[PDB]
């Protein structure tokens, strides 16, 4: 699944990147720890607001 990284995660992604990762890894680790959020149009839109 495509995610938006909110924080660097060594070996997987850097803050700001939008990229595909393993679904299990996103669900059980990234989302659970606030390291990334799902890349959906609603989320991208919301994140741009929160950055501004
Ligand atoms: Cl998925
Ligand atoms: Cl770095
Ligand atoms: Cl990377
Ligand atoms: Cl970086
Ligand atoms: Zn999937
Ligand atoms: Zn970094
Ligand atoms: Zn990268
Ligand atoms: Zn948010």
């Amino acid at each position: 699944m495509k995610v938006i990284f909110l924080k660097d995660v060594k070996g997987k992604g850097k803050k700001g990147e939008i990229k595909n990762v393993a679904d299990g890894y996103a669900n059980n680790f990234l989302f659970k720890q606030x390291l990334a959020i799902e890349a959906t149009p609603a989320n991208l839109k919301a994140l741009e607001a929160q950055k501004q």
